This record gives C-alpha cells, sequence and structure tokens, in this order.
C-alpha cells in the first residue's frame, strides 16, 4: 500500500524526500528528520550538488541503528554532461562515494539531451547559446548498464521522457535492462493521465516531482498557474481534515504513482508523508484530474530547438 513494486519485485516507497535546491547542511537535516518520521525513499542527484550532506545524514541514520540500508530506496540520476561513458563511470562514482553507499536502488537519466562534458552543467558558447554534446541517452544507457551488471545500481530509469523515447530506448539492439521508472513533473494542472497509463502498461513505474507546483523555483512568475492555490484543493483538504499540500501528494499515491515533495522545513516533512491515513472519492479524483491544463514549470527550455527535446509531444 504504501509501495509500488517495480518490474524487478523491488518496492518503490510512495513517498520519498525531493532534494532539489535544498542548501547543503539544511539537507542533512531534512534527510535525518525525514528518516525520523519514517520515510525510505530519498531522491537525490549529482547537479544538486548536496549529496555528501544526504550520505551523511543516512551513514548518520545507519549507524544509529534508526534504518537498516536495506529499508531505503536511494535515487539520483546521472547527468547531461556525463553521457560519454568513461564520464558516465567518473560522474557516477562521485555520486556513490559522495553518497556513502556501496549501491544505488535506482539510477536516472536526468535529462534526455546529451550537454557538451566540460567543468559548467549548462555549457554555452561565447554568445550564450547551450552545447550539445554528440552522446545521445542511448549510449548513456549502455553505459549505465554494466553499473547493474556490477552490482553497484540495482535498476535503472529515466526522467523527463516522452513515450516515444521511452519506446526507443525499449526497442535499443541489445538492450539489456529496461527501465523500471520515469520521472516525471506531475500535479492537477500536468496530470500526466496518458504518460501515466503508457508506463504503467510498459513495466514502467512513475515518479512525480513538483507535486506542490515547485514554488521555490527561481523563474516563478505571476502569471503561473499557482499549484497551491488550487480551490478545489482546499475543499476537498477541508473536508479530509488534511491540508493542502497533503491533498496534492495524496493525489499521486492513490494513483500509484510515487511521489518526492521537496522540503527543508520540519512542519513540512512530517506533514508531507501523513498521506497514508486517507482515501479521496472517485468523484474528489476526478475532480482534480479535471483539472490539467498540460502546464509545465521544470525542464530546460533553452534547448528546445534541439534533438532530443522532450516536451513538444503530446505524451
Ligand atoms: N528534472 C527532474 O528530474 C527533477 C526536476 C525537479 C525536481 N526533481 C526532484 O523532485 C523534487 C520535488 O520538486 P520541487 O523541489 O521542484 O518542488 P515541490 O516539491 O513541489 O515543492 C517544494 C516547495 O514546497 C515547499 N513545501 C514543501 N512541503 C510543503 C508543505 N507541506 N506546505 C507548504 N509548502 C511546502 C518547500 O519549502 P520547504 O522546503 O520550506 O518546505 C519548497 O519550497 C525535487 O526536490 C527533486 O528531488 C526532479
Amino acid at each position: 500500500t504504501t509501495f509500488v513494486k517495480l518490474r524487478t519485485k523491488a518496492k518503490m516507497p510512495l513517498v520519498g524526500l525531493g532534494t532539489w535546491k535544498s542548501p547543503p547542511g539544511q539537507v542533512k537535516e531534512a534527510v535525518k528528520a525525514a528518516i525520523d518520521a519514517g520515510y525510505r525513499h530519498f531522491d537525490c542527484a549529482y547537479v544538486y550538488q548536496n549529496e555528501s550532506e544526504v550520505g551523511e545524514a543516512i551513514q548518520e541514520k545507519i549507524k544509529e541503528k534508526a534504518v537498516r540500508r536495506e529499508d531505503l530506496f536511494i535515487v539520483s540520476k546521472l547527468w547531461s554532461t556525463f553521457f560519454e561513458k568513461s564520464l558516465m563511470k567518473e560522474a557516477f562514482q562521485k555520486t556513490l562515494s559522495d553518497l556513502k553507499l556501496d549501491y544505488l536502488d535506482l539510477y536516472l537519466i536526468h535529462w534526455p539531451q546529451g550537454l557538451q562534458a566540460g567543468k559548467e552543467f549548462l555549457p554555452k558558447d561565447s554568445q550564450g547559446k547551450v552545447l550539445m554534446s554528440k552522446s545521445t541517452f542511448l549510449d548513456a544507457w549502455e553505459g549505465m548498464e554494466e553499473l547493474v551488471d556490477q552490482g553497484l545500481v540495482k535498476a535503472l530509469g529515466v526522467s523527463n521522457f516522452n513515450h516515444f523515447q521511452i519506446e526507443r530506448l525499449l526497442n535499443k539492439p541489445g538492450l539489456k535492462h529496461k527501465p523500471v521508472t520515469n520521472q516525471v513533473e506531475c500535479h492537477p494542472y500536468l496530470t500526466q493521465e496518458k504518460l501515466i497509463q503508457y508506463c504503467h502498461s510498459k513495466g514502467i513505474a512513475v515518479i512525480a516531482y513538483s507535486p506542490l507546483g515547485s514554488p521555490d523555483r527561481p523563474y516563478a512568475k505571476p502569471e503561473d498557474p499557482v499549484v497551491l492555490e488550487i480551490p478545489k484543493i482546499k475543499e476537498i483538504a477541508a473536508k479530509h481534515k488534511k491540508t493542502i499540500a497533503q491533498v496534492l501528494i495524496r493525489f499521486h499515491v492513490q494513483r500509484n504513482v510515487a511521489v518526492i515533495p521537496k522540503s527543508v522545513t520540519l512542519s513540512h516533512i512530517k506533514e508531507n508523508i501523513q498521506v497514508f491515513d486517507f482515501q479521496l472519492s472517485e468523484e474528489d479524483m476526478a475532480a482534480i484530474l479535471s483539472l490539467n491544463r498540460n502546464w509545465r514549470a521544470c525542464g530546460l527550455f533553452v534547448t528546445s530547438d534541439e534533438e532530443d527535446f522532450p516536451f513538444h509531444e503530446e505524451y
């Protein structure tokens, strides 16, 4: 109930703790507090640059006997400047080393377009144009598959992929490890009906991020739709004696979609996991689903004209 079983028949907890934009130090405390509140799924990434702080938190809770490594699901992601196999292996060893773990439960392609290798996460030319690499997500996957055969990663997945891109991966000549999740932005204004149906029927679980609409996001504008403030959510929240955020998170759990709300605030961290004590009615689920406007806050929009750009397609 609190988990979705992957194609491997590993259990992925339905609620996890997101880590993007959590500052260093705040993150170590946030992860400690989350473990204490019963979180077992953690989502971290090389490009966040806070993995070391996550790793400290986990090591300390394991040392203290609060949790066993086998009951944690720890996810990280390969950034798009490291698609080329040797660079992939270096990036990965740094992620695993920062996290202080012997293996990851899940390793994701972060973004389907490859970017030029170098020190910058977002390489630009003198003009300020983003530079792409020659390596594709299929090249990166061949590299990642070796991690699985090695026991360093239990399963591979993708993030921000459309269904044609997943098909291409599923139809890759010589594919060894099928992807087990697709981690995409998901909330009442971007429900992802078709993408979720596609994933579940292809052996692929879905992890929702930005379930709260990613308010901390740096480029938020007054004109943007406001996920927290959806009027129907307030109504449903009052009815169930839960918070608006709790309803936004349950909306994902109740569809058997994992969610990774981000928080470094203790009250919010404890509250976000209190979503296994109520059920949304069929009318409430239909009312939430009525809200999609296919609106996205998250992605690399500057590269929309470059070959691998996922958000052009319907799903
Ligand atoms: N491309 C990708 O694959 C990708 C992209 C973006 C994110 N992600 C992952 O998904 C996670 C979630 O995305 P997100 O971080 O963009 O946004 P989000 O989880 O929707 O929203 C986070 C924001 O909401 C606040 N918040 C959390 N709980 C709350 C509550 N109960 N009530 C009110 N406010 C609350 C947080 O502040 P406090 O911290 O103070 O609580 C933070 O400002 C990321 O951290 C990361 O792990 C993946």
